[PDB]
C-alpha cells in the first residue's frame, strides 16, 4: 500500500516523519509526551535539567549508512549543540545543499534567515542554554543561564530534531558533512528512499522503529505543484491527501463521484494590526481605542478566510494550553458610531504598511488592507496603503511622516507556550528588533512575562499570562484580528489523519479502511 500527499511545505512535514525529538507536543496541554527522552527532572535552582534517554532506539539502516550503536547521549549533545549554533560547518537548521566552508556566507546566510525567517531567531536558544553534556550514555544534563520553564517547549518543537553523531563523524572523516542534510539518518517511523528537489520525496517505513510501527509502507510527498494545483491533483486522484487547499475552488474542481472529507485544526498563529509608538499620535490611547472600534473584524474574517478562521479577541491562540485564561469578549470591538465621534474631527491621515509575504495567518493581506482602509474611511480617517519588504523595514526614514502609523502582519510558533508567542512581538528586549513592529516597551508587561518563566507550576504560569494579556488588550499596542485554522482534504478511504496546530501530520497513524 502507497499514499501520495500533496503538501503545502513545497514547516518541514518531511522532517517530522523521519526524525524524532526528545519530547512531543500534546494538544491543549502543558504536559510533554516523552519520546527520545523517557523522563526528566529539574534542579532546585531551576538551572539544571536531567534527561533520561530511551534505550534500544535505532537509527535508520540506509544505502548511505549502517549504524554500529543505538541512539545515545552523544546524538543529543551533537544535535543540541548544532541548534545552539555551535557546529561551524552546518547551518543551525537542517536545510539541504547549503554548507559553510565559504568566506562571504554564514554571516550572509544567517542574516537573511533572520530578516526573512524571524521565527527561529526569535527563540535565542544560545542565550538561554549554557551547555549540554553527557553524564552517562543514557543521561544528558542541560545547563541554563537562568531559570526558564519554557525551555522544554522548544525541545518538543520541529527545530529540536535528533541527528546521528555516528553518521556525522563518518561523514566528517571523509570530509563530506554536506551529506548530513541530503541523505538523512533519523530514528523516526519513516526513512528516506529517494527524492528530487522541488518535485517529490519518497519515504519507506522504518522496520526497526522503537514505537508503534507505521501502517502504510510507502508514502510519496509531492512538492511539484502550487496551491490551486493541489486540488486539481486531488480530484484526479494523483493524491489522497492535499494540505492547505484553496477552499473557494472546491466547488469548481470537485467531481461528483469522489468521497472526500475536509479536516481542520485550530492553529498557533495570529494576524494583527500593530501601532507604531514612534508616532506621537499613535501613543494616544484614545486614538488606538477608536481605530480598533472602526473595524468590523467579523466581516473582514468572513470575506478574507471563507470560514477557515476565527475572530481573535485574545492574544493567546485558543489552541494554547494557556487559553484557559482567554475570555470571549473584546472591549474595543466594532463600534462605528463611537469611532467616528472620536476620530472624524482630527482629520487623521495615516500610513498603513503591509508586509508583502505569504503566511498562513493571512492569505490576502492587501485585500484585508483595503477593507481596513474602507472601515477607517467611515470613521473619517484617510489611509495610504503601502507594500513593504522586511529588508525595507531595516531602513531608517528621513521624513518621519513617511513612516508607518499602522502595519499589518502576524505571528506564528512551533509550540504552544505563550512565552515564545508574545515575548518576540511585545517585549522591551525586542523593541529594536523586527518582531516588535509596535516599537512598544511596557515594563509591567515584561515583569508578568519574566514571572511566567520563573516557575513550572501550571496555574502560576497561567496567572502571569492572564495579567500580561489583560494588559495588552487594555493598552492596545496591537489589534488582534484572526487565528487561522490548518486545513486538509483526504479521501474517505483514508483514516488516522491528525493535523497538528503547526500544519503537520503524523504519517505513521494513517491507514486505508
Amino acid at each position: 500500500n502507497g499514499l501520495t500527499y500533496c503538501t503545502h511545505a513545497s514547516m518541514n512535514v518531511v522532517t517530522e516523519q523521519i526524525y524524532n525529538k526528545l519530547f512531543d507536543i500534546k494538544n491543549h496541554s502543558a504536559t510533554l509526551t516523552p519520546m527520545l527522552a523517557q523522563s526528566y527532572s529539574i534542579s532546585a535552582d531551576g538551572k539544571e535539567i536531567l534527561l533520561n534517554l530511551r534505550h534500544g532506539v535505532k537509527f535508520h539502516q540506509t544505502p548511505w549508512f549502517t549504524p554500529t550503536r543505538d541512539f545515545n547521549a552523544e546524538d543529543v549533545v551533537f544535535s543540541i549543540n548544532r541548534v545552539l549554533g555551535h557546529n561551524t560547518y552546518l547551518p543551525t537548521l537542517a536545510e539541504a545543499n547549503v554548507t559553510y566552508s565559504n568566506p562571504q556566507y554564514r554571516v550572509f546566510h544567517e542574516q537573511a534567515r533572520k530578516v526573512r525567517f524571524p521565527y527561529f531567531d526569535s527563540i535565542k536558544l544560545n542565550e538561554k542554554i549554557k551547555s549540554v553534556t553527557a553524564l552517562s550514555p543514557y543521561q544528558v544534563k542541560i545547563e541554563l543561564f537562568a531559570p526558564d520553564s519554557s525551555i522544554l517547549s522548544h525541545l518538543a518543537s520541529q527545530y529540536a530534531i535528533i541527528f546521528s553523531q555516528e553518521y556525522a563523524y563518518q561523514l566528517s572523516a571523509d570530509d563530506n558533512l554536506a551529506q548530513l542534510d541530503t541523505h538523512p539518518v533519523g530514528t523516526g517511523p519513516y526513512q528516506v528512499k529517494d527524492y528530487v528537489y522541488n518535485q517529490y520525496v519518497r519515504l519507506v517505513r522504518n522496520e526497526n522503529y522503537w514505537k508503534k510501527e507505521a501502517k502504510i509502507e510507502h508514502i510519496i510527498v509531492d512538492l511539484s505543484t502550487d496551491r490551486s494545483g493541489r486540488l486539481v491533483k486531488f480530484f484526479n486522484n494523483e493524491c489522497q491527501i492535499a494540505s492547505y487547499p484553496e477552499v473557494s475552488q472546491i466547488g469548481l474542481l470537485k467531481n461528483d463521484d469522489k468521497h472526500y472529507y475536509m479536516q481542520s485544526t485550530d492553529g498557533m498563529n495570529l494576524a494583527y494590526l500593530a501601532f507604531n509608538f514612534d508616532k506621537p499620535l499613535m501613543r494616544d490611547h484614545e486614538i488606538r481605542a477608536a481605530i480598533s472600534q472602526s473595524l468590523n473584524r467579523a466581516r473582514i474574517i468572513h470575506s478574507i478566510y471563507h470560514n477557515t478562521a476565527t475572530v481573535a479577541n485574545n492574544i493567546i491562540p485558543e489552541v494554547s494550553w494557556a487559553s484557559t485564561v482567554n475570555t470571549p469578549e473584546f472591549e474595543f470591538d466594532y463600534h462605528p458610531k463611537i469611532a467616528k465621534n472620536k476620530l472624524a474631527d482630527k482629520n487623521l491621515l495615516l500610513n498603513l504598511w503591509v508586509i508583502n509575504e505569504e503566511q498562513v495567518y493571512n492569505p490576502a493581506p492587501f485585500k484585508m488592507a483595503e477593507m481596513i482602509k474602507w472601515d477607517l474611511a467611515q470613521a473619517g480617517v484617510k489611509v495610504k496603503v503601502r507594500a513593504v519588504t522586511r529588508p525595507f523595514l531595516t531602513a531608517q526614514l528621513r521624513n518621519q511622516s513617511e513612516n508607518y502609523d499602522l502595519i499589518l502582519s502576524g505571528w506564528l510558533a512551533g509550540n504552544l507556550d505563550p512565552d515564545g508567542f508574545m515575548r518576540p512581538i511585545l517585549s522591551c528586549g525586542t523593541k529594536n528588533e523586527l518582531t516588535n513592529l509596535s516599537n512598544w516597551c511596557n515594563e509591567e508587561f515584561d515583569q508578568f512575562m519574566d514571572r511566567a518563566i520563573t516557575t513550572s507550576h501550571l496555574s502560576s504560569r497561567a496567572k502571569a499570562y492572564n495579567e500580561a494579556q489583560e494588559l495588552v488588550l487594555r493598552e492596545l499596542p496591537i489589534i488582534p484580528i484572526a487565528n487561522v485554522k490548518r486545513i486538509l482534504v483526504a479521501n474517505s478511504r483514508v483514516k488516522g489523519v491528525k493535523m497538528t496546530p503547526f500544519g503537520s501530520l503524523d504519517f505513521s497513524t494513517l491507514y486505508f479502511i
